[PDB]
């Protein structure tokens, strides 16, 4: 169902959170080789989460679940804010700008933490 497909997507989001927090530790420790690999892993995870989210939104629409569509439109928009911050973080790493990297890293943390009250709302609406 769309509800099990959303729990699958929720798990992929949790995986990115787990990898994000080991990446943050690696950045702080100056282990740049690990950061590089973790950032590639996060990209692949965020790409996947976004595809599951689009499929879920398209399905809620075909199902006429107005509330779930509203919530998923709001959630997909904020997901894109996070993705832009992520891409900027990645660019900061390539550039060697640790000041920008730290900034974007803190910003992504807060965009994702906010999005959780909506994430939890979607689960109950689908
Ligand atoms: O819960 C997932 C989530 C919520 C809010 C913002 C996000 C995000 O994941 C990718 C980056 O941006």
């Amino acid at each position: 169902s769309v509800k099990s497909e959303y729990a699958e997507a929720a798990a992929v989001g949790q995986e990115a959170v787990a990898v994000f927090n080991t990446m943050k530790a690696a950045f702080q420790n100056g282990d740049k080789e690990a950061v590089a690999q973790y950032l590639a892993r996060l990209a692949s995870l965020y790409t996947r989460h976004e595809e599951l989210l689009n499929r879920i939104l398209e399905k809620a629409r075909r199902e006429g679940n107005k509330e779930a569509v509203t919530l998923m439109n709001e959630f997909t928009a904020t997901f894109q804010t996070g993705k832009s911050i992520f891409n900027a973080m990645v660019a900061a790493f390539k550039n060697g700008d640790d000041d920008s990297f730290e900034s974007y890293l803190q910003a992504l943390e807060k965009v994702t933490a906010k999005g959780e009250t909506l994430a939890d709302q979607i689960a109950k609406a689908l």
